[PDB]
């Protein structure tokens, strides 16, 4: 019985003049497991959660950090493994404005979409990553809009 502890990033970018109709967020695909979701992964040892959450954006998209946003979701969720065992996983995610064309990792990411917070939701299964969205669709309205 293990518990996994992740770090991820929500990204997000403006096509065009910021504002509440232009904002999307780069949603993934998992390629183990097909589910969607957002970028992440363990931190390596000794690193920072931003740190090991700005290594795993990179690593699987190519795209940088313009900035942070000051504010963190996380989320709680139980599994059993390939090999059967029951596994307690915490995820964290930062929220950035990232830069940079999308190249995703094929190893870990088999599709991307640039969607709005609501489309992006239409994706989504998991309760505990709905719970996620939902939460960062009502942050970008009440500090930006
Ligand atoms: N919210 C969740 N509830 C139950 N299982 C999940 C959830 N999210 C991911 N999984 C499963 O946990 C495993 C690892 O997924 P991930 O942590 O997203 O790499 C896969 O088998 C997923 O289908
Ligand atoms: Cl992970
Ligand atoms: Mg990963
Ligand atoms: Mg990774
Ligand atoms: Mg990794």
């Amino acid at each position: 019985t293990k518990h996994e502890y992740s770090f991820g990033v929500i990204p997000i970018r403006f096509f065009g003049t910021p504002d509440r109709s232009t904002l999307k967020a780069c949603f993934i695909c998992h390629t183990d497991g097909k589910h969607w979701g957002f970028p992440k992964g363990h931190a390596e040892e000794k690193e920072g959660p931003q740190e090991a959450a700005e290594r795993e954006l990179v690593e699987e998209t190519g795209l940088g950090i313009v900035n942070f946003f000051p504010k963190i979701f996380v989320e709680n969720y139980s599994f059993n493994d390939k090999e059967e065992i029951f596994v307690r996983k915490e995820v964290t995610y930062f929220l950035a404005e990232v830069k940079g064309e999308v190249h995703a990792d094929p190893d870990e990411i088999c599709d991307v979409q640039w969607l709005s917070f609501q489309e992006g939701l239409r994706l989504l299964n998991f309760p505990e990553i709905r719970n996620i969205v939902t939460e960062a669709d009502k942050f970008v309205q009440s500090y930006l809009f």
